[PDB]
């Protein structure tokens, strides 16, 4: 199925770090550090909201410049529900669309019908019900929402533990009780049952929102994530290439405390 | 298969199902043209009014009714009481009604009806309940209406609710259906199937408070496929005549002359 | 340990029906029908309460008469917290004490310290926290509370699904989350972990409270119980031996719908 | 002196006090081994149930009981009714029970019991009440329990409350006792005396709902010095046997064989 | 085993643990007689004041402190951040403080401390928290007190709460301990271990607001085994003198003449 092909594309990112980049120079630093993909975005959405503004899809010109600078896949954000922003992003030829709550909400009641696109989408979630609803709408990849613009990992931990905890509950659950469970989740029963059969989400599951240090990134992986997204904090540093490499190594070697010390020491 | 069970219930379209407490009433119902009978040993309202729990009827009385008629026989199981349903299926009857008229046995879960060979009917008050019962395996849906009153107002409410939300689906933007399924707390695939069909994926009967021929024809004109009627038929001085009147009202629901004739002197 | 010996003794009751009996004649009927034990009690505690009374331990004389009439084990009830009633019952020489909410509560804040006794106890529960607290106090066997004096199975179903559901959740839970789980249950962590490793309660678990028909008894067995308690409704009917045998056969043959029809037909 | 009154009540340790309504019941109580009798003319619950005020009993009936027995005689005065207490003392009885079982006479103040030669017993539900009654001059304390029900649950609550707070005092930092006395609204000197003694400075009996031998032995095992029992003893077919059973249960409270014997066939 | 970690922490009894931000402060602390140092790179209050998340310190600065002293070195991990703890253990330090002074990383769960070789300190405000941290594997307990203020009032509250409940538990009726463990939401087996031991089964230090020699001696007289002190030692004129004063106040906590001498002119 077309959906299964999109799911398979996102599976290539397992074990990877996705980095926010604002120009071609940062994109090249991300790729050279070992990032599995880059997220093109023209201004920090928190800065846009600070001075009274609406955070939208970035200019296609800046996205093209990033796409031309790297070989790894390029993602870009569309406002929730803004299906025309997504049509434009797909027409630019990028690899993934992130339907993102970090941009300004465009439709309070509905997300994009992601099955209408060839390009895979990533969507956020805070619990299993949100994850399965985004998947039913066509998301091929899921991330936590975490907490944007703070560097605080606490919300991403909450979201990971919520999704993983309900998946674990679904494993031993009496089949007869799953109907009421799907009702309470407000999630499609068939996807609930698929998750029960697999013992995990039917798409890759990344951590995002507040992943600041190598320790944070390895924590997410030890909790069971398939990878992590990191924001612009990498490039606010004095040595962005070193900071980016440290996150990549933390995700690749998340169960090696000696490696985590090495990449954290003097950072 | 589920489609086989759905096809069995479709044979009842245009029909009246009658509650019967013994073989004599079952024969009267069949002779009047009922499409099926509902075997039940005592009125659950009298059981509760005397401080009691209304359960599955004795298999012996159910078998006596089944032996007395050729038309299908239904019997009730308490909501969630999957062992009562196993017993009813092993009797050899034709349908199980997982019924809120009996005393609730499981406050949080209904029977997993896909585990059975026999088709089930379940009640509903809105489209969300209808689709959840179908996903659990119900092959036939009825309104809950209002039990033990003869007041049609709740059945009208339930029919208008289910039918109204089905009509809302016809022209709904496909992109909005995901949120609609969330708000209904119903499975998206069944919501989309209902949208494609323009009706419920199973037969839809009125039940609960259907008292007169006018009530029965009202339910048919609102779009139901048939009606259930209770023991009030056998409380009158001429049960055969009253049972026939309901049957004729459902068969001829758009014929006011027939409705006058069967109502006159009833 | 002395506790493990009591817990092991109760295993003999698995697959059995325990019947309330008010005299020696009813006790003989219960044994002849195949009951695994009888529960001696002098009057129905609901009718005592309906008479504006206090329901207590039964007269030792009537309990002894039942014990002398049968070979199967005999249980009798003590009020919750009434450790002296339990001392008297133990001195009678019966086999189990049921510390029972069906009698009038004697201590609002504390149950009997059951480890102080040689005789095993059965206690009720409505959820896993109550079950594990009763076990830690020394209960060697657990039953649901269900709903007394009504014949309505709905509360017993609720209690069975609550206990079994939380055990299933616990079985697959992240070990690191079990500490908080024990806190929220207000149950002893060591017993929570023992239950996690076993995948079931550490003691025999019966259904009780509202089990009225063969269908009810087989429902409890199919939900996972080890046996059932039944009340005096057996002896209110016109053929007590037949109704008692029907429940016993329903528990023995709980997965055989043809047998359940046979014993229910004409009952 | 107060210590003399306290010593009088200590003579009752290990004993059962029985409510009696006439001289015959008083003789039965004494022959059964009661340590004292409580003279009272009518059940205050029946007085209140018939819309009435329960007061001090007629001195004439109290004198008849006192003349019939050698063991001490107690009688009740309404809370705050210091003149009822003056009358009872002038009769020549042995103890006054300032009793919430009778109708409250003063909502805000109890009797100043230090003004009397005769010892008083007062009820309590917690350590604060116990120490306040002692400071007013009570030489003996009982739980209030629950009157007229035969339900032991409130007496258990009161015993566990008083005993639990006494146990809290044993290891309490001396510096925290000032605030503890404030929170109890009890006199600090009596709180400190209770801490030094490890128990109440006066004898402590169970009362209110003690119905069976098992109840009486339960109260003794919880640490009480004795029990009061009501008229239920004389409502049975064999009052002498039931009165003896309670006496034996208190004397032999740690002997389950004795408790079985006196309970069997009771 | 856990008992090895518990026994190791007993070596700190009678000691002062000092926050240090560099190797020079660590050497001053050791020379003044500290029993251990707490390495931390910046004040977590200033990090939160400028709108920031306070995390594990850079391993480089922790290593420099560990290489500067012979006494044990502790460092902080965020609550629930088990990977920060894995890194700290791999550095080779002596204790991890799972610390609410850093930004909470997991709102619902603490670190499973039994998974580590290195001992952990955890904070508490009452006996329930202390016993839950111990069951998770804490080998040492401190009060939370109040961070960044120098106000001892919360540490007094926490010490009095823990010690007060242990004193109550010591004398409690065994039959009541089951309900007590339920109300504490603490493991019954650990509650009983604490009852039999008569104190917390691990070392118990005061922390949070210990500002003066008088404060430090107050905590010791209240029953603590030692104290933690913050960077206020090094924010003054003579750090070596201020560090020595706290050490001497803890060693000589019952000597008012010594407390005067170390406080005079401080
Ligand atoms: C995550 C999120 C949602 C999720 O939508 P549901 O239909 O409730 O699953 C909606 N709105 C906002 C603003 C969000 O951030
Ligand atoms: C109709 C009905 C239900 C329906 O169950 P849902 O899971 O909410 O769809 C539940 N309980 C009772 C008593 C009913 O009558
Ligand atoms: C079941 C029950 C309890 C249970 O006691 P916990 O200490 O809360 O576990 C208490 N009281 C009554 C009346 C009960 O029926
Ligand atoms: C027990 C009781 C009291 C106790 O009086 P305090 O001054 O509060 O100790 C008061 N009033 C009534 C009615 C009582 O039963
Ligand atoms: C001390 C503290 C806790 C303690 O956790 P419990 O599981 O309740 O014992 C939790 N959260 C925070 C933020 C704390 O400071």
């Amino acid at each position: 199925s077309p959906f299964s092909v999109k799911v398979g594309l996102a599976q290539m990112l397992r074990g990877g770090v996705i980095m926010d980049v604002v120009n071609a120079e940062q994109a090249r630093i991300a790729e050279e550090a070992g990032a599995c993909a880059v997220m093109a975005l023209e201004r920090v959405p928190a800065d846009i909201r600070a001075q009274g503004g609406v955070a939208r899809m970035s200019d296609p010109q800046m996205i093209k410049e990033i796409k031309q600078a790297v070989t790894i896949p390029v993602m870009a954000k569309a406002r929730i529900g803004h299906f025309v922003e997504a049509q434009i992003l797909e027409a630019i030829g990028i690899d993934y669309i992130d339907e993102s709550e970090v941009l300004t909400l465009a439709d309070e009641d509905h997300h994009i019908n992601k099955h209408n696109f060839r390009i895979p989408f990533v969507c956020g979630c805070r619990n299993l019900g949100e994850a399965l609803r985004r998947i039913r709408e066509g998301a091929a990849m899921i991330r936590t929402k975490g907490e944007a613009g703070t560097g605080n990992i606490i919300e991403a931990v909450r979201h990971v533990r919520s999704v993983n905890g309900d998946i674990r509950v679904l494993r031993n659950m009496d089949d007869d009780e799953v109907f009421t469970f799907a009702k309470k989740l407000a999630a499609p029963y068939d996807l609930v049952m698929q998750t029960k059969q697999l013992g995990r989400l039917p798409v890759v599951q990344f951590a995002a929102g507040g992943v600041a240090t190598p320790a944070d990134a390895a924590l997410m992986m030890q909790l069971g994530c398939d990878g992590v997204f990191v924001g612009s904090g990498i490039f606010k540093s004095g040595d962005p290439a070193r900071r980016a490499r440290a996150i990549v190594q933390a995700v690749t070697h998340y169960s090696d405390p000696e490696m985590l010390v090495e990449v954290s020491c003097g950072l």
